[PDB]
């Protein structure tokens, strides 16, 4: 009847400006299921959906943290309607900083979040997908899983893990009528690179005058790029709406053709040694 | 005075074969320190080391588990001369099966080991290759980091983890001296593939019949790919000695031409569509 769709990290950004812009939908279509690690950051997912004023019964949230399977599986459960048309994989951790600057635990975490809690979700909604012979998944990717970024090292392995993860799983589903996309997303204007890095006194505490000279230099040319470049969330939002209504959907789906140039780089020399060369020029 | 070159998982494989052949070295250019998760492993690393007769002190064994930092910082210490001139990140754990076919620990052991373990080297080593302004970082890659395969989700997200990696600490590295190579490796014989997939008792149990049928269908495309393009660890391992031995080694060295083809055709159909109807049918 209506399109049942589950959401991961809908406390801000993209996750959130989703759930309510499908919410929300003049059509009444979508069925939307937000789910957010804490409750207590709930309170702009529900301003919010005042302000576009969703009708009631439009938005349920759940509490789920994708680094806990039992809780994947207790918001499974909370689905009454017993199926998800559209499963979204947005909950994403971000890490910015020199790589000896980084804790172990800091660097885990990400790893488990933004790979293994995809993967998660995945076992844990999949198999019924196959079983119905139907079902949509789309995935936040960047730009920084397509290209890797100085002091974006972890991260980076992050995002480029999700096209490796993603891919993977597409040429296995392609005969089972399960649709697997990536939203690839370049800087989103939203509440982003925040307490994703350490203070200057406990960065330079943790690495040489040079490297974080560089560091510096890098988030000076990164203020720019953003500034230059830096796309709304209802913008992105657009985007996962054109994969999620498209007949056929292709694996990847782009929210700017701006970095396109910059990719094509990477990819016609094998070696990396153009990409690497040119960022490196790009960025300091 | 000689290079001094730690490498680790030298238990089996392309680094076994490549802590023996730097050995070994008729010009004796080469302290070896070959690390290995567990000693009672080492009988292999010492057999060939007497096959190539290496000269008594070319090749020292530690014990290090790249998912325990204190190991890492333990066989760091063990290293007498005080500098490390190649540092070779080798170690690496395999995944294969169907996605929800996979135990959360397994899933979460690979990206400790293949990622999160090269990150503790990479911490532990880097800080002082940069403040001598000199080293050679050489990391084990995969065709499997380029693209995506059905049923090796988990290791591709690794693998793909690992460019992510090395691509973003190429660009800050390039002015520091030190220099970091992907040495990416096609399918290698050596002893692969082995209890890196369960039972197929165990395997039915985790999927569905048409999924296991396709496992099966994907089992037997990759033995024949295997018997028709798998190279010798000593043909890999002088591909190692290649970007070690360059006066201005690139990111990424391959250890064939042979996938390149298919390569191709990812990066200029960024959308995905056409490489994941290739492989779908390449394999199936
Ligand atoms: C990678 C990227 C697209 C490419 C951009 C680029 C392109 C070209 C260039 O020359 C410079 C730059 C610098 C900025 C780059 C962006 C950073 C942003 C990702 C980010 C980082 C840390 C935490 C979070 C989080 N909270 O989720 C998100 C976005 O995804
Ligand atoms: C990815 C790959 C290169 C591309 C190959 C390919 C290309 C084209 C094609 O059509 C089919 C296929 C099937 C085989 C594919 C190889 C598998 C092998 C990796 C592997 C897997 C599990 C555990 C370990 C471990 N113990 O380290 C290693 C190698 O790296």
């Amino acid at each position: 009847a209506r399109t049942v769709v589950l959401i991961t990290g809908c406390s801000s950004g993209i996750g959130l400006h989703l759930a309510v812009r499908l919410a929300s939908d003049p059509s009444q279509s979508f069925k939307v299921y937000a789910t957010l690690r804490d409750l207590k950051t709930q309170g702009r997912l529900w301003e919010a959906a005042r302000a576009l004023a969703c009708p009631p019964g439009s938005l349920e949230t759940l509490q789920l943290d994708v680094r806990d399977s039992k809780s994947v599986a207790a918001a499974r459960e909370r689905v009454t309607e017993g199926r998800v048309d559209v499963l979204v994989c947005n909950a994403g951790l971000g890490l910015l900083g020199p790589l000896e600057a980084l804790g172990e635990d800091a660097v885990a975490s990400v790893l488990d979040v933004n790979v293994v809690g995809t993967v998660r979700m995945l076992q844990a909604f999949l198999p019924d997908m196959k079983r119905r012979g139907s079902g949509r998944v789309l995935v936040t990717g960047s730009v920084g899983g397509l290209m890797g970024l100085p002091f974006n090292d972890v991260y980076c392995a992050s995002k480029f893990a999700l096209e490796g993860l993603c891919e993977s799983l597409a040429v296995l589903l392609l005969p089972f009528g399960v649709h697997l996309s990536l939203i690839e997303c370049g800087p989103v204007h939203t509440a982003f690179m925040e307490k994703v890095l350490g203070s200057p006194e406990e960065v330079l505490d943790r690495t040489d005058i040079h490297t974080f000279h560089r560091f510096y230099q890098y988030l000076a040319h990164s203020k720019q790029v953003f500034r230059e470049a830096a796309q709304n969330p209802e913008e992105v939002a657009e985007v996962f709406l054109t994969a999620l209504r498209a007949p056929k959907p292709t694996l990847r789906y782009f929210t700017t053709e701006r970095f396109l140039p910059l990719l094509r780089m990477r990819l016609d020399d094998p070696s990396g040694s153009n990409y690497v060369t040119a960022m490196h020029r790009e960025v300091f």
